[PDB]
């Protein structure tokens, strides 16, 4: 076993112990009963190399360690005396640089509710914060029973064993404090990210005795936005299918990870070290040495000058990378100093960024590959990441050819993208296993939506500061991921909001999704559904935030050869109107601007306002347009039922009710005309 491994690997099991111990499996702290386990792992399947990796659980110089060692006989897997004490100090800084066995994982949101213990990847019924249940015993013993079959398979290898992980202990609270936020995934991944990256800096173990891996600038952030998004993936013409989007919208991701992988790759890191890479925005933890920057000095020069040869300036990627100390992954409490590394990064990206400069895509081939790709889509399982002019390559990034993987075909390449799936499965045992996912839902005019959490800059840097560590920031980063690339899924798939449109038989929703990711979402379908649906994912985002974030969306409708690029910035547009609304947490209806609250939308305009009309003119002979026509055109002069007509005059008042009634009779042209 390599160097390297043995300290990712040590980095990610070194805490393996705490469910086994919350379980109840041996007897002691986690520290031993995690050695236990992989030793116990180690002699039922045959791995010695489980062994070995025992050790780095069992702390977490002493006579005992050595002695420890020296049984262990490293020489047997290729490592010296030497290598496994230096790789054990190593994890031990990592993990310190990254009380009662009953307590579950508290919510991001609310450090007064919290998750009941679930595994990942199975109908992932949005677990949300419910009160304080605490967590049983034989809950943990179900756990360790997956995860020690799932351990029993997997390939001793980073890339198969982080999706184990995070598969079962996603839920898993890290250190069973009260009002802990972070997972026990977020701890491990974060303890090898920092481990590997010291090893990577050179760190040896008189390093971290002397502490000199907490005082000196020995790692980088690593942080990379594209900008120009929505002139790349919207800017097309009236030609231009709804395939064409999709594809459009799945090739930038993969632009993305392939500038991703680049960097794991050329500084020899792990997918671990990948803080978050949310909407074409990721965050990188690595070494700071003189080669890993002119590394990285050459893969922006590389990046740049492919995005702007491919596409000139509509699509720029920024990349910087920030010099930090051990201590700056952290708070210091009254020093915030991770806060202020993560705002001088942020900084000189804003710099970065200022530096930037076909009938469908106005410059075509690459919108050729496009439409292949999107009459692909719905039988995609993923894409092998190759070199550029490799055989079956469908579209290149910066750095690679990617090749789709389609339920039929055999997947091709190094590193392999998988949909929607921590399961490795099909793929070869060489391939690096890479899992990513996506909200990819498929179903007078048509209704285009674009929902955006208000203020997501705010909560990373403060926000309801208790995101400033890069672990906490790690825990709410993939919280709201969950949130925007797989329950948005469910909504579109269950919804139960129904006041336009009727209850009748539960059915999904008209309507797909063109991105979201990252805090923002892009929606097309039936106009009635696409209003329904912002609502319900609004009440879901709500309710998964606790309130503590809020929502601004756009709805507008749209004729059927309306180009989408005018179709984007228009309800970009209406989005504006809802931002520009003081306290933000709106929407703008319908191609006009008047603005509403989530709440009175539904309630007064939808449910008061709306089916007044709706029931009080249903199957009625005097047509209902006839009378809202005029009336949307001196009271009884105007002159319906006595106690019809009544109800709409108090509203035609000087309040805010006046003007609700005017969109719900807005509601009824658009849902009763033809
Ligand atoms: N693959 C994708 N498809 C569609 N939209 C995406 C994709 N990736 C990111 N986005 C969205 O595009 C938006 C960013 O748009 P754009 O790049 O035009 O401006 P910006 O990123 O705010 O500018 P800057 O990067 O300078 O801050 C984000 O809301 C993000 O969610
Ligand atoms: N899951 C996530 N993990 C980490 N960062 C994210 C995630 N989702 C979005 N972001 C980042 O948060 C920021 C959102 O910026 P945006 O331009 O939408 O403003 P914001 O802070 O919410 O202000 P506003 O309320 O106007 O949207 C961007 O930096 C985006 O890349
Ligand atoms: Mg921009
Ligand atoms: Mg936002
Ligand atoms: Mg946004």
């Amino acid at each position: 076993m390599e160097i390297d491994e043995l300290t990712a690997l040590g980095g990610l099991l070194h805490d393996i112990g705490k469910p086994v111990q919350r379980a109840g499996l041996y007897s002691g702290d986690h520290s031993t009963q995690g050695a236990r386990f992989l030793r116990d792992l180690a002699e039922n399947t045959g791995r010695a190399e489980y062994e070995l990796l025992s050790l780095f659980s069992e702390f977490h110089n002493d006579e005992l360690m050595i002695r420890r060692i020296k049984e262990l006989s490293p020489e047997r897997f290729g490592l010296t005396m030497e290598d496994v004490l230096n790789a054990l100090w190593i994890v031990y800084e990592a993990d310190n640089l990254a009380p009662q066995a009953s307590r579950p994982l508290y919510s991001v949101f609310n450090p007064g509710k919290a998750y009941p213990w679930a595994e990942l990847d199975f109908e992932k019924e949005l677990p949300v914060p419910g009160d304080v249940f605490s967590i049983r015993s034989q809950d943990y013993r179900e756990l360790v029973k997956r995860l020690w079959e799932e351990l029993s398979k997997a390939k001793l290898r980073s890339d198969r064993l982080l999706p184990v992980l995070e598969k079962y202990l996603t839920f898993v609270s890290s250190v069973t404090s009260e009002g802990n936020i972070i997972s026990l995934y977020d701890h491990m991944r974060m303890t090898s990210a920092i481990a590997l990256a010291m090893l990577r800096a050179g760190c040896t173990a008189e390093d971290v005795r002397s502490g000199r891996c907490r005082k000196e600038k020995r790692f980088l952030l690593i942080e990379g936005d594209f900008s120009g998004i929505q002139d790349f993936i919207y800017r097309v013409s009236g030609k231009g299918t709804l395939k064409y989007l999709r594809a459009r919208s799945a090739y930038l991701e993969l632009i993305g990870w392939d500038v991703v992988l680049e960097i794991l790759s050329r500084l020899g890191l792990t997918r671990a070290n990948v803080v978050f890479n949310a909407g074409g925005h990721f965050m990188i933890i690595a070494q700071n040495t003189p080669d890993a920057v002119k590394e990285l000095e050459e893969i922006r020069a590389k990046a740049v000058e492919w995005l702007y040869r491919e596409f000139e300036s509509d699509l720029y990627l920024a990349i910087e990378w920030e010099p930090v100390s051990g201590r700056e992954f952290g708070r210091e409490g009254g020093k915030n100093l991770f806060a202020e590394a993560r705002k001088r990064l942020k900084h000189k990206l804003t710099v970065r960024k200022l530096k930037r400069f076909c009938p469908v895509c106005g410059r075509c081939p690459t919108c050729n590959r496009l439409v292949s790709l999107g009459g692909n889509l719905p039988k995609l399982l993923g894409f092998g990441r190759t070199a550029k002019n490799d055989a079956g390559v469908l579209v290149e990034g910066p750095f690679s050819g990617f090749v789709p993987y389609l339920q039929g075909g055999r997947p091709v390449g190094e590193q392999i993208l998988v949909k929607n799936t921590l399961n490795p499965g099909e793929i070869p045992e060489s391939a690096q296993f890479v899992p990513y996912f996506v909200a990819d839902y498929f179903k007078a005019r048509l209704g285009v939506l674009r929902l955006d959490v208000d203020n997501l800059g705010q909560a990373f840097t403060h926000g309801f500061g208790k995101f400033n560590t890069i672990s906490r920031t790690a825990a709410f980063s993939r919280m709201l991921s969950l949130f925007f690339r797989q329950h948005i899924n469910y909504v579109l798939a269950r919804p139960k909001l129904r006041p336009i449109t009727g209850d009748d038989p539960a059915r999904p929703r008209e309507a797909t999704i063109i991105y979201s990711g990252g805090d923002d979402v892009f929606v097309v379908g039936a106009w009635d559904d696409v209003i329904e649906f912002g609502i319900e994912l609004r009440e879901r985002f709500h309710e998964f935030t606790q309130g503590k974030l809020t929502v601004s969306a756009g709805i507008g409708m749209f004729p059927d050869k309306y180009p989408i690029s005018v179709m984007a910035r228009e309800v970009g547009d209406l989005e504006d109107a809802a931002k520009s609304l003081p306290g933000k947490n709106g929407v703008a209806l319908f191609d006009r601007e008047f603005t509403f609250g989530w709440d009175e939308l539904l309630s007064k305009v939808i449910e008061e306002k709306y089916r007044h009309i709706a029931d009080y003119f249903s199957g009625n002979e005097e047509r209902g347009m006839a009378f809202i026509y005029k009336l949307l055109e001196w009271v009884y002069f105007l002159t319906p039922f006595q106690q019809f007509a009544n109800r709409l005059h108090q509203w035609f008042q000087d309040p805010t009710d006046a003007k609700q009634l005017k969109t719900a009779l807005h509601l009824y042209i658009y849902r009763t005309r033809k």
